[PDB]
């Protein structure tokens, strides 16, 4: 059961999404899936150690890098432990074990003052990343000796040689001028169309029959399994798509009579492209009807040859002449991991033999299971490219030696590769959902990418609510309420944002009756209907509590997003600083996700290099369709802003300096703001530029009280500019038009160094670039393409560096006139 079903409708409603729901399926697929996850959830879910578990430490394995190491030059590092009134520093060793810490205090378990984040387990003090949170930001570490959280909260609800041929039916739609119709059937393996064979033309009626047989070229032995029958409307323009796996999760080779509803198509490869979901929306879909019833050593020139090909970039096109010399070659090719992508790319999928070969090459594989871990080499793997289930669990094979910390850098991008899988239960999809149930954070975030993809994506919902759920059936009773909470407020939330843009007109001034509204719908909801407090999705560590109503606004934006402002749940919090959050409607928000994530990986390759370029990835995530949260950074001003407060326009040079050392109190603070804003306006000139997102408007690029430029809005995006360097953020620089300045050659210096470092991890930003335009941007070979140009792929350090500098150039040479005509829209 009785419970055991009002248990699955909390799952749902959770979800967003009804798994027992057999409405749009064709086989058991979902099913078979749903029940294969049982045995690793429950494998994971016996394996974690309950304490560890209920404390989740935030941890890395990671060097304290060099400029961190200059932060504590004294080798002593002060943590200070709280009890009730009392509150005593200790002097601390860098390699100090919380455990060793604690033994100095009772001499004389751990939790982060006002955040859900515990400094326990035999880690030093050096690798907990709260601690290198305090030494970056210069913060103090303020800790409670607190009772450990009880794991019984955490506990768990017991539970032929013939040709292939097609036979194409007809086509209905129900509401449809007088055109022409055919139908494209396509033997599809990765991005490889294996045979394309077509229908003859009959007019464009709404019943169009043709009852005939689609024989094929291939084999039906040489059917690779993954190979999907692409099936397609043409009229010479793609009107419909609709994908069915030829070989299904149980081995056999699909059969019988089809009756498939269609995707239509909307204004190239995008993910959904590739999805065996079929369209739910029944009464206004196209729809299908088809039948189914069937060694001496290599030449120096060879080799030199070979190492040209295995070097080159991953978005370089390979042509028969590379794929038949790395093929030729495979045994030399294998002794190369940066060769495995190329190679595995030049084989004869639709060849049952060379399939055969391709399997015996892949159990000799001691030298991949040597090599030490490249996340990019291993994405390359999971792309759209390779649909072989073997090739694939070689990648997922190298990415359970990730920790945590690598985990949650990769996330995002790990979850959104689960749309290029062929089949549902994937090494992939199991190895999400294994990582999500050992790590608290990790299956928090898991759960909102999840949740995100489920609520607006019809084309992998399906999948994505399977994973969910399993991972939902083991995260454990305390997590299962927390993800309640967090539910429930931005329901409520997303009907207080839906009224508000009724109320308002188009006209640019938000109406004072209109925030008056929203005062008296928030007022009207913290009375009986919205949760005491909850978890921040973006920020899991951080729990807000009741709304401070009198700051909660309208933002005068034409998306008319909520600014909330809420008080801290905690105690024990150090300050009495309100958490903001923007809540937003209208956007999708998962293209900023990815853009904002990409942001961290760039942190972490500069990090390699102990370069730090004060980047600031806020908090944002996408909660449901077209909604979610953004985190509000405090003490922060846009640079229009500034430009609106002594110009103020219907600009001026001056402004940014005059700003930020009438915002430091002090010297010493106002220089260390300039070299920040230096780093920081570095660091997003190389950013923004590699990823093409550099021409903006003054107005989505903020700055903070402390000189940290950061640009914002990434949403959407004659006279071009690769970035934002207008003659303000010269004159913090200290110089005009065309001069030299100390700051100014060292900005050059930031960049050069910035950028010669992000090109030296060409590989894993191409593909991260790639596969955030497949999974994120609904694209083109061209769009694709921008990054190799912009990272000089195939050049040297030195025309590489001509280049960034002539890039710096071009906003000198263009000075205003760009940002101007943006502002001469308005
Ligand atoms: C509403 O549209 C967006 C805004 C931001 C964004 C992010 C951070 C901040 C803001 N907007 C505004 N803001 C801010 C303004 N004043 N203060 C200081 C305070 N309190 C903070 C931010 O920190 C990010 N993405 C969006 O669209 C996808």
């Amino acid at each position: 059961s009785e419970e055991s079903q009002a248990f699955q409708r909390q799952l749902t409603a959770l979800i967003g999404y009804d798994v027992t729901d057999v409405s749009n399926v064709h086989d058991d697929e979902l099913e078979f899936t749903r029940r294969g996850l049982v045995t690793p959830r429950m494998a994971e879910v016996a394996s974690r150690d309950p304490k560890l578990y209920a404390m989740h430490p935030w941890v890395t394995s990671k060097p304290l890098p060099e400029y961190l190491w200059k932060k504590i030059a004294n080798n002593c590092i002060f943590i200070v432990i709280h009890r009730s009134t009392t509150s005593q520093t200790i002097k601390v060793s860098p390699d100090d074990t919380p455990g060793a810490i604690l033994q100095s205090f009772f001499t004389k378990v751990l939790r982060v003052c006002g955040r859900d984040e515990y400094l326990v387990g035999e880690t030093p003090i050096k690798n907990f990343q709260w601690v290198r949170h305090c030494l970056k930001n210069g913060e103090e570490i303020h800790v409670v000796l607190d009772t450990p959280p009880d794991p019984a909260l955490d506990e768990v609800r017991k539970e032929c040689d013939r040709k292939f041929r097609v036979k194409i039916r007809g086509i209905d739609i129900p509401v449809l001028t007088d055109l022409t119709v055919f139908v494209e059937a396509n033997i599809q393996h990765g991005q490889q169309v294996l045979c394309q064979r077509r229908t003859s033309p009959k007019p464009f009626t709404e019943e169009v029959l043709w009852n005939v047989w689609l024989e094929f070229s291939i084999k039906i032995k040489d059917l690779p399994k993954g190979a999907l029958l692409n099936l397609q409307i043409y009229c010479v323009q793609l009107l419909y798509y609709v994908n069915l796996l030829l070989i299904d999760h149980r081995f056999l080779l699909r059969r019988g009579e089809y009756v498939l509803h269609m995707w239509q198509i909307s204004g190239s490869f995008n993910a959904d492209k590739l999805t065996s979901a079929t369209n739910p929306d029944k009464e206004n879909s196209m729809s299908i009807s088809i039948l189914l019833d069937n060694r001496a050593e290599m030449p120096n020139q060879l080799r030199k040859q070979l190492e040209a090909i295995i070097a080159t970039d991953p978005l370089n096109p390979l042509t028969a002449e590379d794929k038949e010399l790395l093929w030729h070659f495979r045994y030399e090719s294998l002794k190369h991991p940066k060769a495995y992508p190329k190679l595995f790319s030049s084989v004869k999928w639709g060849q049952q033999e060379i399939v055969a070969k391709t399997y015996q090459l892949l159990a000799r594989r001691e030298v991949w299971d040597q090599s030490a871990l490249d996340v990019g080499l291993t994405m390359q793997l999971l792309d759209c490219n390779f649909s072989d289930e073997n090739v694939r669990a070689i990648a997922v094979q190298k990415l359970e030696s990730l920790e945590d910390d690598d985990v949650l850098h990769y996330l995002l991008q790990l979850v959104q590769a689960v749309k290029f899988e062929p089949y549902h239960d994937s090494a992939l999809a199991r190895f999400l959902l294994k990582r999500g149930l050992r790590n608290k954070r990790i299956g928090h975030f898991l759960f909102w990418f999840l949740r995100s993809e489920i609520a607006q994506s019809r084309h992998y919902q399906q999948r994505f609510a399977v994973i969910l759920e399993a991972y939902l059936r083991g995260c454990g009773t305390a997590m299962l309420h927390d993800f309640t909470q967090q539910v429930q407020v931005i329901e409520m939330l997303q009907k207080v944002t839906l009224d508000i843009k009724s109320l308002s007109a188009e006209k640019y001034d938000v109406s004072s009756q209109v925030i008056s509204q929203l005062k008296q719908k928030l007022e009207n909801l913290q009375n009986s209907q919205l949760p005491e407090s909850f978890r921040v999705p973006y920020d899991p560590g951080l729990k807000a509590g009741a709304l401070a109503i009198e700051k909660c606004k309208v933002m005068a934006s034409k998306k008319k997003p909520l600014w909330l402002e809420f008080k801290c749940a905690d105690p024990t919090a150090l300050s009495n600083e309100t958490i903001g959050i923007i809540f937003k409607h209208g956007d999708d928000l998962r293209q900023d996700m990815l853009i904002l994530q990409i942001l961290r990986i760039m942190e972490s390759i500069w990090e390699t290099e102990s370069l730090d370029l004060c980047l600031l990835p806020y908090g944002c995530i996408s909660t449901g369709d077209k909604i979610g949260m953004i985190e509000i950074v405090k003490d922060a001003t846009t640079i229009a802003k500034i430009q609106q407060s002594t110009v103020g326009n219907t600009f001026k040079d001056e402004v940014l300096n005059h700003w930020l050392k009438e915002k430091s109190p002090t010297e010493e603070k106002f220089q260390a703001a300039v070299e920040r804003f230096v780093y920081s306006c570095a660091g997003y000139c190389v950013a923004t530029f590699v990823l093409g997102i550099g021409d903006r408007h003054n107005d989505n690029i903020m700055i903070t009280e402390t000189g940290n430029l950061f640009h914002i809005d990434f949403g959407h995006i004659k006279e071009r500019v690769p970035f934002v360097l207008t003659p303000d953020f010269l004159f913090v620089m200290g110089t005009s038009g065309k001069k030299t300045s100390p700051h100014f050659q060292k900005f050059q210096d930031i960049c050069v160094k910035a950028y010669l470092a992000l090109r030296h991890h060409t590989n894993l930003l191409i593909i991260l670039f790639s596969m955030m335009l497949m999974t994120g941007m609904p694209t083109s070979k061209e769009d694709i393409e921008y990054i190799r140009d912009a990272l000089t792929v195939g050049k040297n350090e030195e025309d590489a560096k001509k280049y960034f500098l002539d890039q710096i150039e071009v906003c000198r040479d263009k000075g205003w006139t760009v940002q101007f005509n943006w502002f001469l829209h308005l």
